């Protein structure tokens, strides 16, 4: 879906412009980093960096050179601004146009309780104790159970309605100024449906993206409870893009904000610890998304 979904129609012969796969501005690509490259195979007559998005524009002079990019860069790899290894991927196209997409809604599923324990509380869950640590469990060796603190402000949850499933797992997650976790998908033949995680310390924010191309940001607040469930636990996947600041609403809000909507600010997370609440199942999942399920995917080598 690196350009599938995003409405940049590609050719199979030769021609001036191209379309450089993850050596865009929403990548962490800096024109004075790839522009010294493209000018490596001949004269760019424009380099075109639509903001936000994670691939750029590069038009010759000639289609020789243009041919000549599209055979010397494939596979090339260069450095973004966090300095991590990104591949290159060129491709002709016919048009320079792309698709703009803005959700205003957060997943089917997911869902941001606010301001679930007061000020106090935080204070002291966090006294209770990047770094992790599991507790509750591999769901073979267990161990005494999840902690005492925990087990009140959980029935207090599941007494209120915020949850209706008992957890028995639950993993810490401390984030650091410039950490963060890498796109993933909770394991389907492991825990149940619903999941739900508390974050304490600061504010940050998180990347769920739908399996076709649908991003969408959403702000987790301090003392704030996420639940997921259904398609936004099983089909979209969360992260924690790895940065020092982030944009956000320049004005009041829990949730989605996307952008040319009102202002923007510059916002620098804190020290972030997060609960993750789950329920370990027994039984095998059959849910409606066998594709990016491996107990369904186990009974068919194709998948494998
Ligand atoms: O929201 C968090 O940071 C914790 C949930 C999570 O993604 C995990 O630890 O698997
Ligand atoms: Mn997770
Ligand atoms: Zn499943």
């Amino acid at each position: 879906t690196l350009l599938r979904h995003e409405g940049i129609e590609t050719v199979s012969y030769a021609t001036q412009s191209l379309v450089v796969a993850n050596g865009g501005l929403g990548n962490g690509v800096s024109r004075n980093q790839l522009l010294p490259v493209l000018e490596k195979c001949g004269l760019v007559d424009a380099l075109l960096m639509p903001p936000n998005k994670p691939y750029s524009f590069a038009r010759y002079r000639t289609t020789e050179e243009s041919k000549r990019a599209y055979v010397t860069l494939n596979g090339k790899e260069v450095v973004d601004d966090l300095g991590q290894k990104i591949t290159l991927y060129l491709n002709f196209v016919e048009k320079v146009q792309w698709k703009e997409l803005r959700p205003q809604a957060l997943p089917p599923g997911l869902m941001v309780v606010e301001e679930i324990i007061s000020s106090e509380e935080e204070k002291m869950l966090l006294e209770s104790v990047r770094r992790v640590k599991h507790f509750g469990y591999k769901d073979k060796p267990l161990s005494g159970g999840l902690p005492d603190i925990c087990e009140s402000f959980l029935e207090k949850w599941l007494r209120k309605g915020y949850i209706k499933h008992k957890p028995d797992q639950m993993t810490i997650n401390q984030y650091e100024p410039g950490q963060g976790i890498p796109a993933h998908i909770d394991t389907h033949s492991a825990f149940e449906d619903e999941i739900v995680s508390l974050s304490l310390g600061s504010e940050i924010v998180m990347d769920f993206k739908h399996p076709d191309g649908i991003a969408v940001p959403v702000m987790l607040p301090r003392r704030s409870l996420l639940v997921m469930t259904g398609e936004s636990r099983y089909l979209w996947t969360h992260g924690i893009t790895c940065r020092k600041f982030d944009t956000v609403q320049a004005s009041e809000k829990s949730g989605i904000i996307t952008s040319d909507v009102g202002d923007l600010t510059l916002s620098k997370r804190g020290l972030r610890t997060s609960f993750t609440f789950r329920k370990v199942r027994q039984t095998p999942c059959n849910c409606s998304y066998p594709l990016v399920c491996d107990s369904q995917r186990k009974e068919n080598l194709y998948f494998q």
